[PDB]
Order: C-alpha cells, then sequence, then structure tokens
C-alpha cells in the first residue's frame, strides 16, 4: 500500500532527526515526495508536509 | 519481495523501542499485520509474532 | 523502485551502526545483496559497495 510506505518513510525520517542526521532524514523526504507525485493521495501529501516541517 | 519487507520491519521495530519511541514501534507491527494479511506467508506470521512480543 | 528501495536500506545500515546493533546493519546488508543479485542494477551495486564499507 502506498499511504503504508509513506507513514513508514515519515517514521524514518522523525528517527533519523532523533540520531542527529537530518541529511538521511531529508533523503527519506524525497522519497515521500516521489510517492506523493506518483500517486495522487492528499493523505500522503499530509505526510509529506509533516516530514517536511520536522525536517 | 514479501518476506525481506517483514524482516525490514522487525529490524525497524526492534530499532523504535531501543530508541525510545514504542508508538512509532507499534505503527510499524500495523504495517507488518497489513502485510500479514494481503500474503499469508508462515514466515511473516512468524516474524509479526515475534514483532509484537517486543513491543 | 528497486533503486530507492537499496537507498533506503543502505541509510538503515548506518543508523543501525549508529545506534549500536551492527548485527541488523549485518541483515540490512544481506537484503541489498538479495536486491543486488536480483536485479543487477550498477547503481544498486554501488550503493551495496557503499553499506559494506560502513559494516
Ligand atoms: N517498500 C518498503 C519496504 C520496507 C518497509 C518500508 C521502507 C522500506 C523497507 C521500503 C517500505
Amino acid at each position: 500500500e502506498d499511504r503504508d510506505t509513506a507513514r513508514v518513510l515519515l517514521i524514518m525520517v522523525r528517527s533519523l532527526l532523533k540520531i542527529g542526521n537530518p541529511e538521511d532524514a531529508e533523503e527519506v523526504v524525497k522519497m515521500i515526495e516521489e510517492l506523493a507525485r506518483r500517486t495522487n493521495d492528499p493523505e500522503i501529501r499530509r505526510l509529506l508536509e509533516e516530514a517536511r516541517k520536522l525536517v
């Protein structure tokens, strides 16, 4: 499920920031963004914005 | 491949508990439950059970 | 995408080494190996060698 992959990637973003690695978190944000592009899901869009906001 | 996904998610569950985020770990258990429900693989079911036990 | 998956796994290798679970880090390298063998994608093999160097 596309939405499920996006929620796992958001959790990765949060954890990567917690261990002081925003450069890896930002790499994952890019994947959520391409997920939001391929689909048209406003939930995946919401997760992308939350991810960008944490980063 | 579905079994490798289950293994990756289990490692995430373990890692998230290690860094003190059981709420995110539980969310990853839910992702393994969705995987187990669309597959029916005895090893995926075994990985889901041992993730459940960490939580 | 398989390349996105390999990037996610490399990030997991680095993060797992950072939190002190080299054994899980090595398991994820194994998954990159599986991915590298199924695909023979040259970028996935590059990411594999990057992961191996960290371990
Ligand atoms: N497709 C994915 C499988 C596994 C869980 C999550 C993050 C990574 C590893 C890629 C989705």
